[PDB]
């Protein structure tokens, strides 16, 4: 049984370690490999601050919010290990801002003690009139694609620096089920017209004293599009970029201008932070995740694919319970060739 | 009109600057002189977190909860200054962790948002069953007491180094108000029992990831005698000592281990985080503040004596409120004097 990953994100390498612990003893020749062209600092992944926050209307399809629900509970549960640092997850509360009145998210419930902002609390904020409060995780993704690489290097699974050009290349080498976590860039293997790119553009500032996350909202821009503050472990992101159909991997100066003034009115103690680093990612905006399977016919026997890409902004948010489905898959496909 | 404060501390300077921003333009030689032993970087408020919380049950004295409240609305309008870095201002949530139902505290409307832990939220803590969970806000004395002085010395307000023997010794050499602001060391100037050391021994660590203070309470062990764990904005503070009547200032081994011990079982991602410095300081205990004018009978007229000590482990919570009642007082002065 020789598997091929292709992807190193968050996605690709947390669905590799799912499939190996789960299905390692059940198989004598289980050989896992991961084709990647980007690994562990040069991803989205890496460039996500990696707060957990689904989007504010419900999902496409419920299945997500139980994905979601599963990767909240199951973060939670480690969050006072040892583990937790090597991670880099940990607890954060903060606000979301908005103008108006808003109906509650469906995650209310999953969050630690939601409430809707106070008088007192408004004050600090005078361009908004409305909000929330509440207690979530941070899993930074640069630590946590840390973390799954050598997990993933003790479990044997040996790791390979490529572009695939074609599934069917990958499976004339040998390859009987391919994992398909490509992320936005999965389109160049599979016409995909849904999926597209969510372009984003952050600063890392130095601001230790920023506690609490801060999301702004407006409608009149679209989801992201409005300034944010989240405090990381070493450093402070700041964002509200939010671009579908861009391809620059570029960073812009009128991005910049933009995160800058807007961060600064939301918390005016930023003006004298000092800026680190900034950053390009492309979210990758489906309408929903595509996580199925397709048997892609070549030749002699076909061979099995499992497609798990279009996470758009809540990659980290999810990618658990994605990661679980997908094994699942794997369990299927394992039946039906009678191996189990 | 020659006013000599003594003291440095949060006390000292507070009230030297509520005194001179309000008094200044009253009075053609107003002439202000801060006597101290020791400063701004050698004193007790240079030790503590500056977490705003006073104690748990109601005081003595109806007047401190009005004071606290004045403190936390004046730190809590300039959160949001260019200003607030500087001072060590910050905003942060946070637990407080008990073993049986407790009553809400006074100070229950001052903070925001202030609730009751979730089941979900208590088993994040297995030796807790109860707790709540609000905003507060963080003013580092280090920092602090360093803007204090920053503004005295442009307001004119001069510094000098030296121990105070007695208050005639003061009044002698022309002092027409004598501020007393000697924290735990004033009996050494005017016998009085009820003052009495709270000993404390914090330890800085640098645990980045660290978003909430985590405060735990035990009555069969006493006030701020149990695990406490406190952000600050460069370190987290590590805490749990409080000993009546020892005066030793000395780093006590036991002490390490105790807060080292309970603060590691409270937030285990603690057991690797490196100890930056070690700390020992004096509360202030007293069953109330003494906060009150007093006629020195030294020579052919008597000198005026405001008296501000005994803050015990709440000084940074209420220190603003003393500051405009001590100036209160002042004004009282000037009006007999006539001269107002
Ligand atoms: C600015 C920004 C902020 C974000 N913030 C958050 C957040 O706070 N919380 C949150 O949950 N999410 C956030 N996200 C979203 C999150 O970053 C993504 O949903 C997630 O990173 C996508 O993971 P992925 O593994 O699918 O793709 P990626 O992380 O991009 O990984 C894709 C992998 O596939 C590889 N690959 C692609 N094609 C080929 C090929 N042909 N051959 C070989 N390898 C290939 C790439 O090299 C890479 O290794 C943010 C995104 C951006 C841009
Ligand atoms: C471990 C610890 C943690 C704490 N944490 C908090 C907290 O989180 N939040 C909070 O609100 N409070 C906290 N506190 C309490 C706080 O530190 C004190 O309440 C406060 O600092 C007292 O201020 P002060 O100005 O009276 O005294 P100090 O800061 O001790 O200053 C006294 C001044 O008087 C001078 N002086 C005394 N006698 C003479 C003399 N004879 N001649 C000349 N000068 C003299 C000294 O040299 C010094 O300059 C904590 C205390 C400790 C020990």
């Amino acid at each position: 049984m020789r598997v091929v990953v292709i992807g190193a994100g968050v996605i690709g390498l947390s669905t590799a370690l799912c499939i190996h612990e789960r299905y390692h003893s059940v198989l004598q020749p289980l050989d896992i490999k991961v084709y990647a062209d980007r690994f562990t600092p040069l991803t989205t992944t890496d460039v996500a601050a990696g707060l957990w926050q689904p989007y504010l209307s419900d999902p496409n399809n419920p299945q997500e919010a139980d994905w979601s629900q599963q990767t909240f509970d199951y973060l939670l549960s480690h969050v006072h290990s040892p583990n937790a640092e090597n991670l880099g997850l940990f607890l954060i509360s903060g606000y979301n801002l908005f103008h108006e009145a808003i109906p509650d998210p469906s995650w209310k419930d999953t969050v630690l003690g939601f409430r809707k902002l106070t008088p007192r609390e408004l004050d600090m904020f005078p361009d908004y009139g409305y909000g929330w409060f509440h207690t979530s995780l941070i899993l930074e993704g640069k630590n946590y694609l840390q973390w799954l690489t050598e997990r993933l290097t003790e479990r044997g699974v040996k790791f390979f620096q490529r572009k695939v050009e074609s599934f069917e290349e990958v499976a004339r080498e040998g390859a009987d089920v391919i994992v398909n976590c490509t992320g936005v860039w999965a389109g160049a293997l599979q016409r995909d017209p849904l999926l597209q790119p969510g372009r984003g553009q952050i600063m890392k500032v130095d601001a230790p004293w920023m506690k609490h996350f801060i999301l702004t909202h407006d409608p009149e821009r679209g989801i992201y599009n409005s300034p944010y503050i989240i405090p990381g472990t070493q450093t402070v992101t700041l964002g509200g970029i939010f671009q579908l159909g861009n391809w620059s991997e570029l960073n812009n100066i009128q991005d910049h201008n933009t995160i800058w003034e807007g961060c600064c009115r939301l918390e005016p103690t930023l003006k004298n932070a000092r800026i680190i680093g900034e950053r390009t990612g492309f979210r990758p905006v489906r309408p929903q995740i595509r996580l199925e399977r397709e048997q892609l016919r070549t030749g002699p026997s076909n061979t099995e694919v499992i497609h798990n890409y279009g996470h758009g902004g809540y990659g980290l948010t999810i990618h658990w319970g994605c990661a679980l489905e997908a094994a699942k898959l794997f369990g299927r496909i394992l039946e039906e060739k009678k191996l189990s």
